[PDB]
DNA sequence: TCACGTAAGCAGTCCGCG
DNA sequence: GCGGACTGCTTAC
């Protein structure tokens, strides 16, 4: 069989290495890695190593990684590039995988744990490990099992023995009702004392190492508190074993906000699925508490219990054990159906890095970069230090608020990669420059043609048109891979076999890399950074856009026969909106025997003329930029309308990535029921309440398809019964970041934002109270206005989001909390911005 | 929120300033 | 009042 690494370090001079040999069995091994670096060298010095830019250059081998790195420092100090791979472990990796990785799943052990400490005190803090560890359930990817460490005797209380025939009970039985597909997959394993717990965990860890390690927050928590506890009682000696090479360190991480303290454990690949869920999932979330993302995702929580988790292994140690083995599962289903982990696999052994630097676009694209140059004995340049400068975008049409009937969009196939294809853009394809006008002219056609000889874009650069470049070589490629996939999720949407949110993922996060691609060009620790290649893109992007705004214009102006009319009404990006008022009135709106009839008839113009003179209106730019590849692909997106009979408007814009639409048609998915198509708007801010977002869009919702009246009825409605509904569904939602920044003595200082005035007005509240739940740096928070005169002292209260605020000053709350501003700022203001802009209103005149 | 990007809207604070 | 400069936060693409 292929063999394929598991993980890789670089110690010293020796590489680590986990791995899967032929026979399937794994394997560990440490190398002496004798890596080899690049200089520049005359012509008359024969070689079969070059650069990108066709420059000879010598292969130097070291002796080992260490003369290697001394060599990038004297090198440096003469002021001469040094070439190559600097991340050893990465050339170590090419060398020994020199093919196409085929990897086997089923043997990579994948970790799946988390932990529970009960706290009288506050949060157990990892850096101390001040309280025992009660409960690790610790699920093996290879066993299939769920391996449960249960602690019967601490401090904090002696308990029974989990009942596994209990927790199968329904919870109508009293039960915790623990899903059959698991309970036969449960290991139990009761222990009397805290240290024999924790001896055995580690004899289980060095039999079964986990390669991937994953979990919810584990790298913030469940890790660091299981090192720094063990740590503690038996020595880092004894910590060290939870690595296979007996080596660990403390890393610290930085941003804008401070400085982080993880434990970084060699020879294993740490995935916290938090981490994973941020960057992949493509969704802002309210609360990232794992209870919050399983409801979302799968429409259960964790075990709900009684009193505080501080009390619960004592009260019901039954549950508190089975909650625990829930959390772990609750993991599981939510990845069986994100497949964050299986992307993770596929983009580290595509690009050869480690798994975990999935994380990190950067790393990933320079090792498929890399990786494909040394296949053709090409040597990359050496990274070098740049200033961070901004850089031109997309372009935005100001589009003139109002409310607009019948709205018809198109969009471009993967922008700014095809752009990347079209025009040849990489960093060793560049040709030169060329004279530029201002880009309205290059928008008409009426600026000189760039180049007879070049692939160009609008913004001055010249690319070559008869060779490769590696940067749109290696992304054709992914965006190719994304494209076979997509042709399975389009499926089950209009089939809707199943497969569609795995098959979403596996093209939407595939496009995440190759979208990263171009952005990268723009940042300074890219290898290939270049603000010219990177506005290069965007300008093109810039040009595209307009010119098929003016291109659709003249086609529909000649085909109308209206002449001058704008009929392009919005675009952003990548994409245009076409009102379809004047196509409507051609054939006449009673002409029409339904809805279906209409939106028949613009899905079959749209095809049959705008689609064909939109192409043509690409190929004249392609000549006009003598482009390398005719790639500016667009086809029909939305047809939009209200319901034929009814009151509706169909749709309306408030301005620039503000509206909304009543769609029934998406590409190749025509509704059975009309879809809400809503950007920008209040009802996809995650920090609008959640009774206000629905409200608001069933607001939306009449406006687009039942008319003035229908509205003015549910807004009636909705005033005199907002008082009624959950306090939590009415909290609006923010990030809290530099709390202590705006804290002086307790209370806001300067320029002291609204909902950290919450927060400080919320500490107040708690302050002594040692167990109550703490505001967290960095993450998010409910907020709510306060009536004046309240005894909290001012004008809101804040508390952790995704939870209910502790009972301490619950009743409080809900007694002062601001009916009238909370009504004022989250429902009426958003929807007097609705209504004007509509031309409706949502409260009656005369 | 730990070396993909820019564009751009709304909430709120504090400032000249008339 | 009231408008602009600014921070903070959010989304679209
Ligand atoms: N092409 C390339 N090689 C690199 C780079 N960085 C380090 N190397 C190193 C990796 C390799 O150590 C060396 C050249 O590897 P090969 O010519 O592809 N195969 P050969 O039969 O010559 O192997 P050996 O050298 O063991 O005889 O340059 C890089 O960026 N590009
Ligand atoms: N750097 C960067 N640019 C982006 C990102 N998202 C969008 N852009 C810019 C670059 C993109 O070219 C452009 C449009 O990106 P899509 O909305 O994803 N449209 P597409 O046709 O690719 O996906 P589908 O086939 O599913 O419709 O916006 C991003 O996360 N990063
Ligand atoms: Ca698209
Ligand atoms: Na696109």
């Amino acid at each position: 069989m292929k063999e394929f690494y598991l993980t890789v370090e670089q110690i010293g001079d020796s590489i680590f290495e986990r791995y899967i040999d032929s026979n399937g069995r794994e394997r560990t091994r440490e190398v002496e890695y004798k890596p080899s670096l690049f200089a520049h060298c005359p012509e008359s010095q024969a070689t079969k190593y070059f650069d990108i830019y066709g420059k000879p250059c010598t292969r130097k081998l070291f002796a080992n990684m260490r003369d290697a790195s001394q060599w990038i420092k004297r090198m440096e100090d003469i002021g001469l590039e040094a070439l190559g791979m600097d991340d050893f472990k990465l050339a170590y990796l090419s060398d020994t995988y020199n093919y196409e990785i085929k990897y086997d799943h089923t043997k990579i052990r994948v970790a799946n744990f988390d932990i529970e400490v009960t706290s009288p005190d506050g949060f157990p803090e990892p850096s101390q490990a001040k309280h025992p560890i009660d409960a690790i359930t610790h699920y093996d990817s290879i066993d299939d099992r769920f391996y449960v460490f249960d602690l019967l005797n601490s401090p904090y209380g002696n308990v029974e023995e989990w009942s596994i025939e209990i927790a199968a009970k329904l919870q109508e039985q009293g039960g915790d009702e623990v899903p059959s597909e698991i309970i036969d997959k449960i290991i139990y394993m009761p222990f009397d004392n805290e240290k024999e717990l924790l001896m055995e965990y580690l004899n289980f860890w060095q039999q079964k190492t986990p390669v991937i390690l994953t979990g919810w927050n584990v790298e913030s928590f469940a890790i660091p508190y299981v090192y720094n506890r063990i740590k503690n009682i038996f020595g880092e000696s004894t910590a060290k074993r939870l690595s296979p090479h007996r080596k660990t360190r403390v890393k610290v991480i930085e941003n804008m906000y401070g400085s982080r303290e993880i434990i970084t454990l060699f020879g294993i690949s740490v995935l916290d699925y938090i981490d994973l869920y941020k960057k992949f999932s493509f969704t802002n979330q309210p609360s990232y508490s794992l209870d919050y993302i399983s409801e979302f995702e799968l429409n259960v929580g964790k075990l709900k219990y009684d009193g505080p988790i501080s009390k619960l292994r004592e009260s019901n140690h039954q549950r508190y054990i089975s909650y625990n083995i829930i959390a772990v599962y609750r993991v599981l289903q939510i990845d069986a159906k994100r497949q964050f982990i299986n992307l993770s696999l596929d983009m580290g052994y595509y690009a050869k890095i480690q798994i975990q630097s999935v994380f990190s676009p950067i790393k990933t694209w320079d090792a498929i970069i890399f990786n494909s140059l040394k296949e053709q004995n090409k040597v990359i340049p050496q990274g070098r230090s740049h200033p961070v400068q901004p850089y031109p975008g997309a372009f935005v049409k100001e589009p003139i608020p109002n409310r607009y009937k019948y709205v018809m969009s198109f969009d471009l196939t993967s922008l700014y990669p095809s752009i990347i294809r079209q025009v040849n853009i990489s960093p060793e394809t560049i040709a030169g420059t060329f004279k530029v006008a201002p880009l309205h002219d290059y928008i008409n056609a009426v600026a000189e043609r760039p180049s007879d000889v070049y692939s160009c874009s609008p913004n001055g650069m010249m690319y070559y048109k008869d060779r490769d470049g590696v940067v749109p070589t290696e992304i054709t490629k992914v965006f190719n891979q994304r494209k076979e996939h997509k042709g399975y999720m389009l499926a089950a949407q209009r089939n809707g076999q199943r497969t569609e949110v795995a098959g979403m993922t596996a093209q939407i996060n595939r496009k995440l890399l190759i979208n990263s691609l171009a952005g990268a060009l723009g940042n300074v620790w890219f290898r290939y950074y270049d603000l010219r290649n990177a506005t290069a893109i965007t300008t093109f992007g810039q040009m595209a856009l307009q010119w098929i705004e003016r291109k659709v214009n003249e086609y529909l102006n000649e085909v109308c026969g209206t002449e001058g009319e704008a009929f392009v009404l919005y675009g952003d990006t990548d994409s245009i909106y076409v009102s379809a008022d004047k196509i409507i009135d051609k054939v006449g709106e009673s002409k029409f025997r339904d809805t279906n009839h209409w939106v028949d008839f613009l899905d079959k113009f749209a095809r049959e003329r705008m689609e064909p003179a939109i192409d043509r209106g690409f190929r004249e730019m392609c000549e006009y930029m003598n482009n390398k590849q005719h790639l500016m692909f667009m086809d029909r997106e939305a047809i939009a309308g209200p319901p034929l009979g009814s009151k509706g408007i169909g749709g309306f814009w408030t301005g620039k990535k503000r509206y909304a639409l009543n769609v029934w048609a998406m590409e190749g998915t025509r509704y059975a029921e009309p879809k809400l198509k809503i950007m920008g708007l209040e009802t996809q801010k995650s920090s609008t309440p959640k009774a206000v977002q629905k409200a608001l869009k069933e607001c939306i919702r009449r406006m687009l398809q039942e008319g003035e009246e229908s509205l003015q009825e549910y807004f009636k409605e909705f005033e005199k019964e907002f008082r009624q509904l959950n306090y939590i569904s009415i909290a609006s939602v923010s990030s809290a970041n530099n709390i202590a920044k705006y804290d002086v003595g307790g209370f806001p200082g300067p320029k002291c934002p609204f909902h950290i005035r919450g927060i400080l007005t919320y500490n107040r509240a708690i302050k002594g109270n040692i167990d109550a739940p703490q505001v967290v740096e960095g993450e998010k928070v409910y907020v709510l206005p306060l009536r004046e005169g309240n005894p909290f002292g001012d004008k809101c209260i804040a508390w952790p989001s995704g939870t209910e605020i502790t009972d301490l000053i619950k009743d409080d709350v809900l007694h002062w909390m601001d009916y009238t501003v909370l009504l004022e700022k989250t429902f009426i203001k958003p929807l007097e911005g609705f209504t004007s802009a509509a031309k409706l209103d949502y409260e009656k005149k005369a």
